[PDB]
């Protein structure tokens, strides 16, 4: 039974190169290599990794690829293309052998999602990569998710995994009391698509980490935690870190244990084993 975090990222930090990185997030802004992320795995009795690009360009691709060619901690990559371009299979061909095991774009951040995902040219580079055991990352925001429901049900030939579980609006559950309703009414709307799974990853940094993680921000967490196992079932959940991002919001220690508590309540101990490595590995076709 593998150990996976499933969701992390690599970086030498340039500031231009990374623009989600702004004011406030001084703690990212600094580099960090597979050398840092070992110790904090060892400590969790994780053995390998899932490096996703942290930026656009071919380049991040070529530099996760280096940084996993050979280090044994690195199970797959999941790198970026430009997947509307008709060069495209051409441009993969050139990373055949290595741990790349899918793609993923940085939806949340394109402002019309819903044209940019039934987007012709983009659509035909999705059900390429589909129809080559790519796994695609969905990355979005919670109020963005209506916008990818016909692009999910459409391409169906092979995994998508929907990052952050769908990044619900955890700062805002106490101002707004639809924020967790629609969140979750969305997130069952994909959940019923037998072809995406989910990544628990991320939620610390949706709670409101510029004032500080509170309890009541846990309990929160637990509650998307539930609707998640809910709605996926639990052969559909992985884990991720998504380190070093989670480090505005709480150590990996600390993001692991509330997964780690949460666990140890709601599944059994063969689930477990799924959400803590065995879905990754079935899902990225990881050895
Ligand atoms: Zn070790
Ligand atoms: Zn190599
Ligand atoms: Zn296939
Ligand atoms: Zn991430």
């Amino acid at each position: 039974a593998l150990r996976i975090d499933s969701h992390q990222h690599f970086w030498r930090y340039r500031a231009a190169d990374y623009p989600w990185i702004g004011a406030g997030m001084g703690v990212l802004a600094r580099d960090y290599l597979p050398d840092a992320l070992h110790p904090l795995m060892h400590a969790q009795a994780l053995g390998a990794s899932i490096a996703v690009q942290a930026r656009a360009g071919r380049d991040e691709t070529a530099f996760l690829l280096e940084l996993a060619c050979d280090e044994a901690r690195i199970a797959a990559v999941v790198g970026w293309e430009d997947l509307r371009a008709p060069q495209l299979a051409e441009r993969v061909a050139e990373w055949r052998g290595t741990k790349l095991r899918g793609f993923r774009h940085q939806l949340q951040d394109e402002a019309d999602v819903r044209a940019f995902v039934d987007d012709a040219d983009f659509a035909r580079g999705v059900a390429w990569l589909q129809a080559n055991d790519y796994v695609y990352d969905v990355l979005v925001f919670e109020r963005q998710l209506p916008d990818v429901q016909a692009f999910c049900a459409r391409h169906d030939a092979h995994w998508l995994v929907l990052d952050h579980a769908g990044k619900p609006a955890l700062a805002e559950f106490d101002r707004d009391d639809t924020a967790l309703a629609r969140w979750r009414a969305a997130l069952r709307e994909l959940a019923a698509l037998p072809h995406v799974v989910c990544k628990l990853s991320g939620l610390v940094t949706e709670a409101d980490w510029r004032r500080g993680l509170r309890a009541s921000d846990l309990r929160h967490i637990e509650q998307c935690l539930d609707a998640a196992l809910d709605a996926f079932g639990p052969q559909r959940l992985m884990f991720g870190s998504d380190w070093p991002v989670c480090l505005l919001a709480a150590s990996y220690d600390e993001v692991a244990s509330l997964v780690e508590r949460w666990a140890e309540s709601r599944l059994s101990a063969a689930e477990r084993s799924a959400l803590w490595g065995g879905t990754a590995a079935r899902c990225y076709a990881l050895p």
